[PDB]
């Protein structure tokens, strides 16, 4: 259930508004959903301000399963 299926490889940049947030903004639905923000840690979702904006993506190869290694 928590595995990649209809998606591709993605890696957050690490220098955007999202990646620069190591804490909970405390004002977005996700954060406010936390007890410390009045919530109840029931929704405990990814902070809207934390979610990366720019990540490295690449086409999937689960359907092709081609080869791209140093065959020898
Ligand atoms: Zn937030
Ligand atoms: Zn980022």
């Amino acid at each position: 259930g928590g595995s990649v299926k209809k998606g591709r490889r993605s890696r957050r940049c690490g220098q955007c508004p999202g990646c620069q947030v190591p804490e909970d903004c405390g004002v977005c639905t996700n954060c406010l959903d936390k007890p410390k923000f009045g919530g109840r840690n029931i929704k405990k979702q990814c902070c809207k301000m934390r979610k990366c904006q720019n990540l490295q993506w690449m086409p999937s190869k689960a359907y092709l399963q081609k080869q791209a290694k140093a065959v020898k």
